């Protein structure tokens, strides 16, 4: 139907901030949060890793999984939105690693096809959470991808930036092994970019 796109800053950081007070995130989920933000990419990794199974896992890893994906139970969304997040080239596949971007800063075409051919019109499981931003922000928009996902009404998303150890990502995640189709993929006016646009479904 109608996906909200966030144009303002200082709007969507209310909306955000209207969406954090209703949570109620018990101190321990808060806890759980907290450190996911100071360290992502070493959680996000291992299930990437062991596809998904949290058992070989430390205790306390296994403490702060559980207490994320309940999280969700408490944080979905109101509305229809459209979230946003930047990645780099080993996103697409280890293949892509040393040859998606030119030596000038332009986004291989050839490459461009390949990738093209392997996602689009194809879904993609993510074993790991999935962090986003309410907008396009400066700091992930200087990354080669940039994936704009359909998200629906009642579906599991959170608005957890008020209490991140970072600033200025306008943060909404999403829960781990969760799928998304590929709608869309193309270059950006200066061909610096992807734009991949994706619709996002359920869990596991
Ligand atoms: N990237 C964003 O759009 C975004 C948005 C808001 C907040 N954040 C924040 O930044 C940090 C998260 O960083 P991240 O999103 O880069 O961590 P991540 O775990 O999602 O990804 C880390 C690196 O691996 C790549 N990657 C992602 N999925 C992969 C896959 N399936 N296979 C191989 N490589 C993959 C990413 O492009 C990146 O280079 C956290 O502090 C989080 O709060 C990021």
């Amino acid at each position: 139907n109608t996906y909200q796109e966030f144009t303002n800053i200082d709007q969507a950081k209310a909306w955000g901030n209207a969406q954090y007070k209703k949570y109620g995130l018990s101190k321990s989920e808060k806890e759980a949060i907290v450190s996911y933000t100071k360290s992502a990419s070493e959680i996000n990794g291992k299930l990437r890793q062991n596809k998904g199974v949290i058992n070989g896992f430390p205790s306390n890893l296994i403490k702060q999984v559980e207490l994320l994906d309940k999280s969700f139970n408490k944080m979905k969304t109101p509305e229809n939105i459209m979230l946003f997040r930047g990645d780099d080239p080993a996103y697409l596949g280890t293949e892509f690693q040393n040859t998606l971007l030119n030596s000038n800063g332009t986004i291989n075409k050839t490459a461009f096809e390949k990738a093209k051919a392997k996602f689009l019109n194809k879904d993609r499981l993510e074993y790991g959470y999935i962090s986003t931003s309410l907008m396009n922000v400066s700091q992930f928009a200087g990354r080669p991808i940039i994936t704009k996902f359909k998200v629906a009404k009642g579906s599991k998303a959170g608005y957890i930036d008020p209490i991140s150890a970072f600033a200025g990502a306008l943060e909404m995640l999403l829960p781990r092994h969760s799928t998304y189709h590929i709608d869309d993929m193309r270059l950006s006016s200066d061909g610096k970019q992807i734009i991949i646009t994706a619709t996002m479904m359920g869990t596991a």
